[PDB]
């Protein structure tokens, strides 16, 4: 066919959050009247698959491209190219290393994410609240080490916990993004403490894990299960009483809100100074219960 105004690099088109992001991107494109050219990493996880496609992008007759970077860095030549010939920019989920953009001569007109911190303490939020006056133990199955969405998430529900004296956190141990060792590690903690209230998981393929070994242990209803990112099962699981809750992301609306961001930009008809702190906006996650 022939190119639309604006395109975006998604991640990937593997899973329902990304297709979520690409709807979303549709949706509040037809609502503008513009046109969107929607792609993701060609070869998935691949950098050099992405960084070449953003290449191809910028090379065409795109006014703008929003964009989710596979790394903090694999994006940042390409970006800062585009800036300099004028393209308008918005950084989708993923926040591209802006030292190095600046570093590489490159600017963005906004990054539109949701806050990895906000995510856990609101999980951690939704725990206290339900445990009341009272409150209890509690427990987090983490990430795998040193993922920052993942850290970022344990840190909030961390904070959030410390905060109320009457919540005791008797366990912060990680399965790696797993499920069956969610299953395990979730086992071992409430073998380890039979009066556990509550588990926060940093994400729903963890929590669906940590689900199985509530039920196992007969503790549907007195240990509540608070998974992240509302995948269909954990919503499934909720809808069930499996799980208590699941903290979602809200894709659909991260893709609406870069699209209209960078559609506002362009109309101003000049990009960001490269001095100047690029727009930031939040897209808030919702607690999704029974």
């Amino acid at each position: 066919h022939m190119a639309a105004e604006y395109a975006v690099v998604l991640k990937t088109l593997s899973n329902p959050f990304w297709v979520d992001m690409k709807k979303g991107i549709e949706d509040e494109a037809k609502t503008l009247g513009v046109s969107v050219d929607i792609f993701a990493s060609p070869s998935e996880g691949d950098f050099q698959s992405q960084l070449q496609l953003f290449e191809d992008l910028s090379n065409k007759k795109y006014k703008g491209i929003a964009f989710a970077p596979l790394s903090s860095v694999n994006l940042v030549m390409p970006v800062a190219r585009a800036w300099q010939k004028g393209l308008y920019l918005v950084n989708l989920d993923e926040k591209i290393d802006m030292d190095n953009l600046k570093k590489a001569g490159g600017n963005v007109e906004g990054f539109v994410t949701t806050d990895n911190v906000a995510v856990g303490a609101k999980g951690a939020d939704f725990i206290i609240n339900k445990l009341g006056a009272e409150g209890g133990e509690v427990a987090i199955i983490e990430g795998k080490a040193g993922n920052a969405s993942g850290e970022a998430r344990r840190n909030g529900a961390t904070e959030a916990f410390k905060k109320a004296n009457q919540i005791k956190l008797v366990a912060s141990q990680p399965a790696d993004w797993d499920r069956i060792k969610a299953l395990d590690v979730a086992t071992n903690v409430l073998q380890r403490n039979p009066n556990l209230k509550a588990f926060y998981c940093a994400n729903d393929t963890m929590a669906m894990g940590v689900a199985q070994a509530v039920a196992n242990a007969g503790k549907i209803g007195k240990v509540l299960v608070v998974g992240t990112d509302g995948i269909p099962e954990a919503r499934k699981m909720v809808e069930a009483g499996q799980m208590t809750a699941t903290v979602a992301q809200n894709p659909a609306d991260i893709g609406a809100t870069g699209l209209k961001l960078m559609v506002d930009a362009a109309k101003t008809g000049k990009v960001i100074p490269l001095e100047k702190t690029p727009e930031f906006k939040l897209v808030d996650s919702i607690l999704v219960t029974k």
